[PDB]
């Protein structure tokens, strides 16, 4: 028996873009990841978000298999072009109705919802001023933020200003994997930058909108481990670490700074009078979301980083299976920053579910995974890290960005040529872990 804390919240996440489907219905703008998407060679199969789950028309049915599950909360994310579709300026009521329906829905069967602000789909109309590389993000997006406090701020109390900011730049802007499709080293820092005075403002007027509530900011971690004993190996993992995982964003909100790591690979790239921001960055949060999934095996390499293979098992992303990453995050987080509340806002696997002749989706493979990581938080909880969470990625199979919908990560399996839902081992499973309020 791991029992979890009395008032523990087991959620399941979700994403706009990759379970509603229907991206330019009742007067939507365009979004980056409806014009990445629809460009030849950006993803898999040239699959996009054009219907993905059908969320836009079934949500009903997806939150009546919440409710069945008996989950607690639930993770979802706002689509900021249904909301303003040119990013600033006009608000599109139907948009607001949407989400609207959704949130009293959660309410009226007692699931709490925990909103993302963004996550990675932003107006199509703002990328062309710039996107995240542009200083005037910080305002549009705060007046963003301030018409889902007002609209939204009397029921939903639990807020995410930003999901994996490393992943926006870095992956959107360097890697150019991710919408807008980028491969500026300057630009990428220059995102990273202003993603936090976005958030620092986003969180300025919660403040001033939303009296009762919370806001917090996600970030995705790896659990690197050095390849050897040199002090090489071990600086790599230190530069990995202060760079990939949350130290790039926290160490300013908390300490008014980049990491030192990041100061010595990237100085040149960032704005050179950066620091004239750091005060209005260190805005109070009340939470840290932990996004974790996998760990590395690092060494130095003449970046000046690599990874090594390890056998280990994998998930059908490729990605080695390594619970023991997922309590020492949440243990170097309290060490690091020691912030008044942790959550983890995702954690899952992506698997070849096949429907047996069952047809039931006999994820084994994903209930060894989810119960194993659940064990390493229930650790970390009893050594003391205030962790008040944990979110299943995902309620649903769904638009896997540039994997397109090759990989399946949701509990509940999803026939794309049906929309046909069939709740997965692992969701049955997770049903029994939330009503006992933890492992057995
Ligand atoms: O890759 C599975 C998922 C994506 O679907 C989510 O949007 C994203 O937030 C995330 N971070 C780490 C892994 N994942």
């Amino acid at each position: 028996v791991k029992k979890f804390p009395e008032g523990f919240l087991w959620g399941v996440a979700t994403a706009s873009y990759q379970i509603e489907g229907s991206p330019l219905a009742d007067g939507a703008g365009m979004s980056i990841w409806h014009t990445f998407s629809h460009t030849p060679g950006n993803v898999k199969n040239g699959d996009t978000g054009d219907v993905a789950c059908d969320h836009y028309n079934r949500w009903k049915e997806d939150i009546e298999i919440i409710e069945k599950l008996g989950v607690k909360a639930y993770r979802f994310s706002i689509s900021w072009p249904r909301i303003l579709p040119e990013g600033t300026g006009r608000v599109n009521q139907k948009g607001l109705d949407f989400y609207n329906r959704i949130i009293d829905t959660l309410l009226e069967k007692g699931i709490t919802p925990f909103v993302t602000i963004y996550h990675w789909d932003l107006p199509f109309a703002l990328q062309l001023k710039g996107g995240w590389a542009n200083r005037e993000i910080a305002d549009w997006f705060a007046e963003y933020s301030r018409v889902l406090f007002e609209n939204f701020g009397d029921r939903v109390k639990n807020w995410i200003t930003l999901n994996e900011p490393w992943v926006v730049a870095i992956v959107g802007h360097l890697y150019g994997v991710h919408a807008p499709g980028m491969r500026d080293i300057y630009v990428a820092f220059r995102a990273v930058h202003n993603l936090l005075r976005a958030h620092a403002r986003a969180v300025k007027v919660f403040r001033e909108t939303v009296k009762d509530g919370k806001i917090g900011i996600v970030f995705n971690n790896g659990y690197f481990e050095p390849a050897s004993e040199k002090e090489e190996d071990i600086r790599a993992v230190r530069f990995m670490h202060q760079f990939n995982n949350y130290p790039l964003f926290l160490n300013p909100i908390y300490r008014g700074d980049y990491p030192e790591l990041v100061l010595e690979f990237a100085r040149e790239y960032l704005p050179e009078n950066y620091k004239d921001d750091m005060s209005e960055i260190q805005e109070k949060i009340d939470f840290v979301g932990l996004n974790y999934y996998s760990g590395h095996l690092v060494k130095f390499d003449p970046a000046k980083v690599s990874f090594v293979e390890r056998d280990l098992p994998k998930t059908a992303m490729g990605w080695e299976i390594v619970p023991e990453g997922i309590y020492w995050i949440l243990k170097k987080v309290k060490e690091e920053y020691n912030p008044p509340e942790v959550y983890i806002t995702e954690n899952g696997a992506a698997f070849d579910d096949v429907v047996s002749e069952d047809g039931r989706v006999h994820d084994q493979n994903r209930i060894d995974y989810l119960k194993a990581h659940i064990g390493q938080a229930w650790k970390a909880i009893q050594e003391g890290v205030p962790l008040k969470g944990y979110f299943v990625w995902s309620l649903l199979d769904n638009f896997e960005w540039a994997e397109g919908y090759s990989k399946r990560f949701g509990i509940v399996y999803v026939d794309y040529s049906t929309q046909k839902r069939i709740v997965k081992d692992s969701g049955y499973w997770y049903s029994n872990v939330v009503k006992n309020n933890g492992l057995e």
